[PDB]
């Protein structure tokens, strides 16, 4: 199944941070309506906080997280959780080699904002 | 029912990261073991990260979060997701007033970590 | 925070369907557009299908769950989670004692169908 | 990533229920152990139970569900929610086809039970 998809309300601030815990550099992608919007890279084997940012879901409200190390696309976890019918997470996890532990890179998209 | 209290395997790290969406500063504490092992402190109405951490689950394995706002409790909503049968995360939300938007303090707990 | 209520597309079809955990008697009661749509009752501590039924969202989208036992309202628990951005399911726990198991009914609410 | 796997602790009594929405007859086996403890079968389009159960963990606590139609595997989606720290839902979703709906299969592992 495609992961990494998420459909945000249209014109909706969003939050999106990405976590790194690999020897591999992550690079996180961040797409809305197809283009990127945001961009974050770096390495960490302690959960370094490698980017946030604060975007708009526009008219489409397509977001699409992609991960990649040294060009290669890491395999992707994700599913979204809302709470009290009102506070919503997108959870994206990464996989980067062999041990399956899917924290390579880690992002976590929150709406609403404000 | 109570909510923001987690049970992590025991003596594992994890990272905790709070971001605010209020215009009132916002305290977040973190309990280990019913002690504080991090405390967060910022205001922001744009998801600014105002402390981010990493912590030992320790022999208890038990982690809290609470938020207050001029000393006064916030209302929780929080769960926990697991992905691949692998990855964690545990989420809190906190409502300081009267929308009901529970972003006002928005907290994530990921393992494992490196 | 609320609980049990959860906002699904307008005029959807949707499947609900309640199991049953406990000596008391479980009364489920599940609200459309504010009104009772279905309501599902038996017992068991071995996870009974007390009811499942399939309903319409409506104009609202407006789905709430209410459990009691013997006329006493339970306390909820909830949530909703979304994977590959399509699979829908709205999660409802439910208490009517002292242990804090959430389990005395629990409530799946399940979309799309077809 | 790996799909509809999940560790359960041992010996632990779990339900597990199985909902169709498919032209396709769905055949769904949870294995406990990697040996097939339940098999559910049937064919539905509005949602229909097709299986209900409850099993134990075993000293594994190794579950997974496989979804067929017609002899071949269904893509699977999965994920694990924790409410109030103690109720667990582990979920799953299956496609057989071509629509990506991934309801063709729904099934739902609770526990604990009692
Ligand atoms: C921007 C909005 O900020 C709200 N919070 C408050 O308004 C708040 C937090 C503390 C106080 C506060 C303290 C002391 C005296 C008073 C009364 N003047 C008030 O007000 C959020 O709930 C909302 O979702 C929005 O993000
Ligand atoms: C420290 C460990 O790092 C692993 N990743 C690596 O070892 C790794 C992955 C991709 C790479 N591309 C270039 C070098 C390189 C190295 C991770 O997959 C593993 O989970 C763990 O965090
Ligand atoms: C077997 C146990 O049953 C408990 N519930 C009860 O024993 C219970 C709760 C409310 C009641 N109202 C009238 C009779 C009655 C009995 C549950 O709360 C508990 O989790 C466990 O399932
Ligand atoms: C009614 C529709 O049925 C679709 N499935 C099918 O039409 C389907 C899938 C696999 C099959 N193998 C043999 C026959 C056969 C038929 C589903 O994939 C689709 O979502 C929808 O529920
Ligand atoms: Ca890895
Ligand atoms: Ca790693
Ligand atoms: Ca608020
Ligand atoms: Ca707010
Ligand atoms: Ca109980
Ligand atoms: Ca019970
Ligand atoms: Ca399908
Ligand atoms: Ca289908």
């Amino acid at each position: 199944a495609t992961q990494g998809v998420f459909t945000l309300p249209a014109n909706t601030r969003f939050g999106v941070t990405a976590f790194a815990n690999s020897s591999g550099t992550q690079t996180v992608n961040v797409l809305v309506n197809n283009e990127t919007a945001a961009t974050f890279s770096g390495q960490s084997t302690n959960n370094a906080v490698i980017g946030t940012q604060v975007l708009n879901s526009g008219s489409s409200g397509k977001v699409q997280v992609q991960v990649s190390v040294n060009g290669r696309p890491s395999d992707l976890v994700s599913a979204q959780v809302i709470l009290t019918n009102e506070l919503n997470f997108a959870l994206v996890g990464s996989e980067d080699g062999t041990d399956n532990d899917y924290n390579d890179a880690v992002v976590v998209i929150n709406w609403p904002l404000g």
